[PDB]
């Protein structure tokens, strides 16, 4: 009924949308992994009479439910998707998207890592993002590679029309007391990567983490803080 939806409020297999700004939504779904249930976010950005999707809903059936929820609530077609790193909460569901006719994209790094992991693989490579600090336009968003953080390949997404910064899994929510799933992280580089984000997007008004509640720019420093406390 209005607040941002949390893990215990979303059965696995259901998807919620949350309006962030004019023409910008997050999507929220839950999934079981190693015997625990976690929420995760993605983004939807209106692209004229089409939609750009950022990240899957963490699984095939969740991603099918995402497409159905989009049709119910927005009623515009998803024509392109970008996955912001290679983990299943970002690419799991790409095959569903691809068969629905959505053109799926990720950096070459992400595609390689997804393939090596046995995860689903976006179709098209996003060039121009291989060096930290790189930025490219993609429809109504800018894609930015901040450097290694939560993963070596993680991308962030900015929506200039709305000053929305989607940090993906490189950015943690304010309530987080840990650094999440760090199996593929670079904890030593992560704070430098966050600094690059902070410097590049000083006008961001909303910051959306890969998991949990959006907030403001404080999420960026908080992320550096929780990573530093994990590394220590
Ligand atoms: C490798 C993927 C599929 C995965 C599986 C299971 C859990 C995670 C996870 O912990 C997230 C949910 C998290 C962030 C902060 C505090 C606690 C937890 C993350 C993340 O931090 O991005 N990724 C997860
Ligand atoms: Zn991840
Ligand atoms: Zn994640």
């Amino acid at each position: 009924s209005g607040e941002y939806p949390t893990v215990n409020e979303i059965p696995v297999g259901e998807v919620r949308l949350y309006q962030i700004a004019d023409g910008v939504w997050s999507h929220i779904a839950t999934q079981s992994f190693d015997g625990a249930v976690y929420p995760s976010n993605g983004l939807i950005v209106r692209d004229g009479d089409e939609l750009l999707l950022i990240d899957t809903a963490w699984g095939a059936k969740n991603t099918a439910a995402l497409l159905a929820e989009i049709e119910k609530q927005i009623g515009l077609p998803v024509t392109r998707a970008v996955s912001t790193h290679f983990h299943d909460d970002r690419v799991g569901g790409v095959d569903v998207l691809r068969a629905a006719g959505v053109a799926t994209y990720a950096s070459p790094s992400t595609r390689r890592l997804a393939e090596a992991e046995g995860n689903e693989i976006p179709t098209h490579s996003l060039e121009g993002l291989s060096s930290s600090g790189d930025a490219v336009r993609f429809g109504p968003v800018e894609l930015f590679y901040p450097g290694a953080a939560h993963s070596t390949d993680n991308l962030v997404v900015y929506v200039p029309s709305a000053n929305v910064l989607y940090g993906g899994c490189a950015v943690h929510e304010l309530s987080s007391t840990s650094a999440g799933n760090v199996a593929d992280a670079d904890l030593a580089e992560w704070p430098t990567s966050v600094e690059r984000i902070q410097k590049h997007y000083p006008e961001a008004e909303v910051v959306i983490p890969g998991h949990g509640l959006p907030g403001g720019l404080d999420l960026l420093q908080h992320t550096a803080n929780v990573v530093k406390a994990h590394k220590n």
